[PDB]
């Protein structure tokens, strides 16, 4: 509980300016319902002068002096009330902005500059929790969401709650009557909003699961593309996909209607609250004479407080996120564990070295698979020795190095270095005595001289020069422009891995180190540098007791003693050439050595014309948006007229008046609203009902016709297509509403405001065209100040932030100590650039918010000044001014809508162009009917000539090289090679997603180039390289009418017997019906491959492929697949592209395709008697 207190601590005045900021917000909020109260209470006096001036049948000539004096008095006094409140808000609005930007932002600066220092002064107290890259990624922005955990949202909530509560005090003071009513209706708005959330989840989550089947039946159909295209399941998957695009929208159309009804019910509750408040006010005249209008006006200002608490809700929901983001990471800021390793203080060891002796060491961190990183350690090495530490398997190796100079303190035991114990030493002096290398090729974004000072800061140019001569790295420094002060981009932008690495050796040598620690920094480097790095490290060696840790046995050959550290335990330990006889890790190592969703390219006009295909109907949703637009000004206009016709209606049979006014106020608003919300929901819902199936069908069944590289080398993972079938489609589903919402606000404001401007005394129309464009321009430029500074914040923070991304990865910071405080010293300047942007934007946003507030009271003051005064001097006007106030609110609601539409307008206008790109596609693999029912193709004696071929990423080398082949039925061609060889570059030609780069291929009498896709796959079948078995039942998976085969009991009897899968048709449960569900809930990989043999046997073909996923399944399917295949190919043109060595010894015709070059060639029967070459060129395969 309560920890919202902690986000605003370093001293005392931290809380003081926050409390003054919330007080300024409270009194700023109170000025708004006070202005509405003043504007209401003067409407009663204006109407009271109207009640004299209408009844003075023989006296209005005296009112032309006496009432006129009273009107020029009130014309004068109103200006005092407008001016005093109006000048006051300019200050307190600016103070509320100063609170949000500056009173908060000063805490954010010294919260990040507590956190940064705190991490590199807590060590074990962060290492054992969260994971690499993902931890420090969160810590970029949760210390930004902490600003909303202290944000304006709390001042908005407090000024709303203060106007609501103070509204009930002043409310009860004018009367209990309406006070009780506003208290009672408030929880009904909260309860109905609390119902909206349940009207979502209880059917959104079912609509998601209804479509989720066509999530799988999108991904599996785009992933297993070869299996579903070659077998022709593309025909079944025409409606089997689209079935889910029926059920999910049959749920969705019900939920859309209940959602629009739930929103229309909230608007009906609001308009019912207006009618009830009016009737509870008329029954303060019509009962006992408690009202002269003036008791009711206050309750309009109480409703302004109540609807302001309604605006505080989504701001408090945004804070309910930021609240969590704040205290859930604040664990690692104030009150966090702090230092184990004495990372500050301690007494300096003038011992200058000691004997290296781990004793009873453990370290318990669960490695995400091991218990402990370090499982137990005891070792002893003396001054004047070296030691190699070597291993391969499990964690723990790099843990030992952190303990060996106390960057982490050992949980169990101790480790000696120096003579006073490691739990007594001063950290800085031990960090001088010990030199430390590290594996990462990090130079930081500063000069070579600075990059050496991160070794120790207390350094001359002579110490830099000698260190780069010792490391030998001097030569390439003296070849760089500006030499030691060579300018450097992020992570060493102009230098190779090993060119950074060589300078990291000099960075250790600038300690003049008395002991040396090494950490993999010459294992798998850029090999020019790897040779020079050994030759540089071996000069940092031997002038001290040193460890060695690298894969390169060269560096290990200098060792008097070696230790086998593996998994984080010590095992092997002996002299180096004894360990070469033992066959320890040293000898073992010698024998090992010797997503783009919505992306920017739009295409205008072509987006617009697509709607002629989709909208033969449903455009009536625009008429629904027009009447829904006219509803918004109508509630303001009807209320405004209903009050004025009561206040200068007056007492004479006020029930005949009030009952008729109450009936008008409810009927025109509540009933028309609820009907309009239903009409809008039905039309928008049924437009969604056609579009949700049609748009996904058009795109998904254009991808599932799409030729050339799109399934051969698209570099997308399959889900990177489904992410577009989600996002780009969702932005367009947003625009489908937002472009109607633009018409809605155009009728609400620019249409109805002009019509209402016909029924003013027209001078107020000249005022309205001065106010409404200016307040629209104000919000329309304010949104540019807000978004433009919120964008500028990112470049000012990121330029201030490269120097943090360089270091919130590199936990090695503590290994020099000085560089922690070097970093926080520069961060004090750099994070003050974004705080100087908080100062810049506090000044601007204070002017903007005070101006946007000023235009409100200015418009109200001008409205009454040109609705009384010079107007009443001609003839007594006493109402209609509220219809100008209404039209000013039509401007305000348009600003509160056109701003919100802008990000939808930006996204969806690009999204539609990705939908266009995929619908147009490319022309080569649809269907056609060029060459069906070909009798000469009922053998498949395939002819190839001059064939050169290479898959779309051409640096993979051409796999076919100019080849000519002349095959026959009754013979088995085999591909031979090893890693990656042959497979994909055969299949790409056989489905003809792209033809040769030179040469051509005839299946017989015509090129494959000239065939129709559907009848080509009358012959095609494949052993599915995915063990895929799609949906519903095994009967629905065996056979489909794609081209020229049956779907019947006899074809599935044939295919089940000839595939040997009749094991499960004759014996066992479920059988042809088998309840596979989605992807085969009760079947092995081998049983799924047995149904691949059945899907091929449904051809009864003259050809065969033979492929992978054929000897790693469940053993009984692997033997049964071999028992079928090697008894069912001897009458076909058979082509094995499987690596499985059995098939290669059971073949007829062979080519060894060594990296796409021919190396050996012959009949298998010519080759089979040959071994040595025709053993090794097969047994090297896979």
């Amino acid at each position: 509980v309560s920890v919202l207190t902690m986000f605003r601590y370093a001293g005392w005045l931290d809380r003081l300016y926050m409390l003054v900021g919330t007080l300024a917000a409270i009194i700023h909020g109170v000025a708004l319902p006070l202005m509405m109260l003043i504007f209401g209470d003067m409407t009663d006096s204006f109407a009271s002068v109207g009640n004299v001036s209408k009844n003075s049948t023989n006296m209005s000539e005296a009112d032309k002096r006496a009432m006129f004096a009273k009107l020029e008095e009130e014309m004068t006094t109103y200006a005092y009330y407008y001016t005093g409140i109006g000048a006051g808000v300019l200050i307190v609005a600016y103070i509320q902005v100063s609170f949000w930007c500056l009173a908060a932002g000063r805490q954010i600066h010294k919260i990040r500059q507590k956190f940064f220092h705190a991490i590199m002064n807590q060590e074990i107290g962060w290492f054992d929790v969260h994971d690499v890259g993902e931890l420090n990624t969160r810590l970029t922005d949760d210390v930004s969401k902490i600003n909303e955990g202290i944000g304006d949202k709390i001042g908005m909530f407090f000024q709303a709650m203060a106007t609501f509560f103070g509204g009930f005090i002043i409310g009860f003071t004018r009367g209990w009557k309406l006070t009780l009513v506003i208290l009672a209706i408030s929880p009904v708005l909260g309860l109905s909003a609390g119902i909206w959330a349940k009207i979502l989840s209880s059917f959104t989550d079912k609509e998601l699961h209804a479509y989720a089947k066509a999530g799988a039946v999108a991904e599996e159909v785009l992933a297993a593309i070869r299996t579903v295209i070659a077998f022709g399941g593309q025909k079944k998957e025409l409606e089997r996909y689209n079935n889910n695009l029926e059920e999910a929208k049959r749920l969705g159309i019900k939920k859309a209607i209940t959602a629009n009804i739930s929103m229309g019910a909230a608007f009906l509750l609001i308009y019912a609250s207006y009618a009830l408040a009016f009737w509870y006010g008329t029954s303060l005249v019509i009962s006992k004479e408690y009202s002269i209008g003036q008791v009711l006006t206050v309750f309009f200002s109480v409703l302004i407080g109540a609807f302001s608490v309604g605006q505080a809700s989504p701001n408090i929901e945004a804070f309910a996120n930021a609240r969590g983001a704040a205290y859930e990471v604040f664990k690692i800021i104030d009150n966090k564990p702090s230092i184990d390793s004495f990372s500050k203080s301690g007494h300096k060891p003038d011992n200058i070295q000691g004997n290296l002796e781990f004793k009873n060491i453990h370290f318990s961190y669960p490695s995400r698979k091991e218990v402990q990183i370090l499982k137990g350690l005891n070792l002893k090495v003396k001054s004047g020795q070296t030691v190699a530490l070597v291993g391969n398997s499990g964690c723990g190796k790099s843990t030992t190095v952190q303990l060996m100079q106390r960057l982490y303190d050992p949980l169990d035991g101790m480790v000696s270095i120096d003579g006073q114990d490691i739990r007594t030493i001063n950290v800085r002096y031990l960090r001088e005595i010990i030199g430390v290398v590290s594996q990462e090729p990090v130079l930081f974004a500063t000069t070579i001289a600075e990059n050496i000072r991160y070794g120790r800061e207390d350094v001359t140019m002579d110490e830099i020069e000698k260190a780069v001569k010792e490391a030998n790295a001097y030569d390439f420094i003296m070849k760089l422009p500006h030499q030691f002060d060579t300018l450097v981009g992020e992570r060493g932008a102009q230098l190779s891995g090993g060119q950074k690495q060589r300078i990291a050796i000099a960075r250790a040598l600038v300690r003049n180190p008395k002991i040396l620690l090494l950490d993999e920094a010459t294992s798998a480097l850029d090999t020019e540098s790897e040779a020079v790095v050994q030759a540089a490290l071996d000069k940092a060696r031997e002038g001290r007791t040193t460890i060695v840790i690298a894969h390169r046995l060269s560096t290990v050959r200098n060792a008097d003693v070696i230790a086998g550290f593996d998994g984080g335990v010590i095992v092997e330990q002996g002299n180096h050439d004894e360990l070469m006889r033992e066959k320890g890790i040293y000898f073992k190592l010698v024998m090992t050595q010797t997503l783009d969703e919505d992306v920017p390219p739009a295409s205008f006009w072509r987006i617009l014309k697509l709607n002629s295909t989709e909208w033969p109907y449903f455009v009536v949703g625009i008429f629904c948006a027009i009447i829904n637009g006219g509803l918004q000004p109508a509630f303001s206009v009807i209320f405004s007229k209903v009050v004025g016709v009561f206040t200068n209606g007056g007492p004479p049979e006020t029930q005949r008046q009030n009952s008729n006014l109450f009936s008008l106020l409810f009927l025109i608003l509540g009933i028309i609203s609820f009907i309009t919300f239903f009409l809008q929901g039905f039309t928008f819902g049924k437009a969604g009902e056609i579009l949700t199936k049609r748009l996904r069908y058009m795109v998904f069944k254009s991808m599932l016709r799409q030729d050339v590289s799109w399934f051969d080398d698209p570099k997308n993972t399959t889900g990177a297509l489904t992410t577009r079938l989600a996002n780009d489609a969702a932005q367009v589903k947003g625009a489908t509403g937002s472009r109607l919402a633009v018409i809605f606000q155009n009728i609400a404001n620019l249409g109805t405001g002009i019509i209402i401007s016909l029924i003013y005394g027209w001078q107020l129309t000249l005022l309205l065209l001065a106010i409404v464009p200016i307040i629209a321009i104000a919000g329309v430029v304010e949104m540019k100040m807000l978004s433009g500074q919120a964008l500028k914040d990112k470049k000012e923070l990121e330029g201030s932030g490269k120097i943090a991304t360089e270091a919130i990865e590199n936990f090695r910071t503590v290994v020099s100590l000085t560089r922690e405080q070097k970093f926080e010293t520069m961060y004090a300047q750099s994070l003050q650039i974004p705080y100087r942007n908080a100062m810049k934007k506090a000044h601007v946003f204070g002017i903007t918010f005070s101006f946007t507030q000023a235009m409100m009271y200015f418009s109200y003051a001008a409205c009454f000044r040109f609705g009384a005064y010079l107007v009443t001097q001609q003839l007594m006007t006493f109402e209609n001014v509220l219809l100008v106030f209404s039209a000013i609110v039509f401007g305000a609601m348009a600003v509160g809508q056109v701003s919100s539409f802008a990000p939808d307008y930006a996204k969806a206008t690009v999204s539609a162009s990705h939908i266009i790109r995929i619908i147009e596609k490319t022309p080569e693999i649809d269907s056609y009917s060029t060459q069906g029912l070909k009798p000469n193709m009922l053998e498949g004696n395939v002819q190839f000539s001059g064939v050169v071929f290479n898959y779309p990423t051409r640096p993979s080398i051409p796999v076919l090289q100019g080849l000519s082949l002349e095959v026959k039925k009754g013979q088995t061609l085999a591909l031979v090679g090893s890693s990656g060889c042959g497979k994909s570059t055969v299949v790409q030609l056989l489905e003809r997603f792209y033809d040769p780069m030179a040469g051509s291929v005839f299946l017989d009498g015509k090129e494959i180039k000239q065939l129709n896709v559907q009848w080509l796959r009358a012959q095609l079948g494949i052993v599915s390289q995915e063990p895929i078995l799609f949906d519903c039942s095994i009967a629905e998976n065996i056979a489909y009418g794609d081209n020229s085969r049956v779907v019947s009991y006899e074809e599935i009897v044939r295919a089940a017997k000839e595939a040997n899968i009749h094991q499960f048709i004759d014996s066992l449960p479920d059988k042809y019906n088998t309840r596979v569900g989605d992807k085969g809930t009760q079947l092995s990989g081998g049983q799924k491959q047995r149904i691949a043999i059945a899907r091929a046997l449904v051809r009864q073909p003259h050809i065969l492929l033979l492929d992978e996923a054929t000897s790693a399944l469940d053993t009984e399917s692997e033997k049964v697949v071999q028992e079928a295949l090697d008894k069912a190919r001897e009458g076909r043109t058979c082509i094995v592209i499987a690596h499985r060595l059995s098939t290669i010894q059971n073949a007829d015709l062979i080519v060894v395709i060594q990296n796409g070059k021919v190396k050996e060639h012959g009949t298998h029967q010519q080759l089979l008697a040959q071994k040595g070459i025709y053993f090794s060129m097969v047994s090297v395969q896979a």
